[PDB]
């Protein structure tokens, strides 16, 4: 009874419908994203890697309702601990595996940050986060194989905060795209 997209194109079309209105059913979106069976032939044109850091590759702008992007994680690549600027955030595995560590929000005093959950995202799994759930870090579990993930953020946002695990202190970070629609950016 979960609508199953047969292609990434199908999934994008469904997402346009599901985010067209004022309400978004998080569990419905998550189930449909998870139901799409990752097919590298369909997303290889977005899978542009970098030697030193993960890359952000824009796929679709969702008629202004969301950003859909593919993140390419080289061997051992991981993110900072970060927030999500008051948006819905869906993360689906396309290749490999990411470990997601959920963190509590710091208070004003400097302190080591507190882990609230730790898990590995499985093949084709779609996870969900927003600022009320917590902060998180994601990282490629493998030092010999890449990981690829599909991220949907709604509403779109271009900045977030990164947090220092030792103190809780944060810095504003402007997100940049490595490519858009399969075309490398300057
Ligand atoms: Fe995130």
């Amino acid at each position: 009874e979960v609508l199953k997209p047969r292609t990434l194109a199908d999934l994008i079309r469904i997402l346009h419908q599901l985010f067209a209105g004022d309400e978004v059913n998080v569990e419905e979106v998550q189930a449909i994203m998870e139901a799409y069976e990752s097919d590298p032939t369909e997303w290889a044109m977005y899978a542009k890697f970098d030697q030193y850091r993960y890359t952000r590759n824009l796929v679709d702008q969702g008629n202004g309702k969301f950003n859909l992007m593919i993140l390419c994680w080289g061997e051992g690549h991981g993110s900072s601990i970060h927030d999500h600027t008051n948006s819905h955030c869906f993360l689906k595995m396309l290749q490999g595996n990411l470990k997601e560590t959920l963190f509590a929000w710091p208070d004003k005093k400097s302190n080591e940050m507190v882990k609230k959950s730790e898990r590995v995202l499985r093949e084709n799994q779609c996870a969900y986060i927003n600022d009320s759930v917590g902060l998180h870090r994601v990282e490629n579990i493998s030092h010999t194989e890449p990981a690829v993930s599909l991220h949907l953020y709604s509403p779109p946002f271009d900045t977030c905060h990164a947090f220092d695990q030792r103190t809780g202190h944060k810095n504003k970070v402007t997100m940049t795209f490595h490519s858009k629609f399969g075309i490398r950016t300057p």
